[PDB]
């Protein structure tokens, strides 16, 4: 599913991501924009052999199981395929664990490089939330 911007903001809020760990909703929407362009089915292979899955490009090195990432963990206790669903529940629940892991949203390199410090409220501007 390719979400609309406000549609995704609303779904993230529904699932308790707004201000989670102090990160406003616009931070999450901005991260999703640059990770997946709001496409739940996005996948990308990393140089290390791991793969990133879903709207927030969650990595199989630590967070989900895909059966083909040697030496990896599955700390969200989910198949990586769950992160591609039109229903964002699994991605949101896993993102909550990731953002709590110590480095906040810097876990998402694209958030650090493209969202951090910017006017992230622009991403939810105009939305009925
Ligand atoms: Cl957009
Ligand atoms: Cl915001
Ligand atoms: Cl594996
Ligand atoms: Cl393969
Ligand atoms: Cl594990
Ligand atoms: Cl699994
Ligand atoms: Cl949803
Ligand atoms: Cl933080
Ligand atoms: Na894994």
């Amino acid at each position: 599913k390719v979400f609309g911007r406000c549609e995704l903001a609303a779904a993230m809020k529904r699932h308790g991501l707004d201000n989670y760990r102090g990160y406003s909703l616009g931070n999450w929407v901005c991260a999703a924009k640059f990770e997946s362009n709001f496409n739940t089915q996005a996948t990308n292979r990393n140089t290390d052999g791991s793969t990133d899955y879903g709207i927030l490009q969650i990595n199989s090195r630590w967070w989900c199981n895909d059966g083909r990432t040697p030496g990896s963990r599955n700390l969200c206790n989910i198949p990586c395929s769950a992160l591609l669903s039109s229903d964002i529940t699994a991605s949101v629940n896993c993102a909550k664990k990731i953002v709590s892991d110590g480095n906040g949203m810097n876990a998402w390199v694209a958030w650090r490089n493209r969202c951090k410090g910017t006017d992230v409220q622009a991403w939810i501007r105009g939305c009925r939330l």
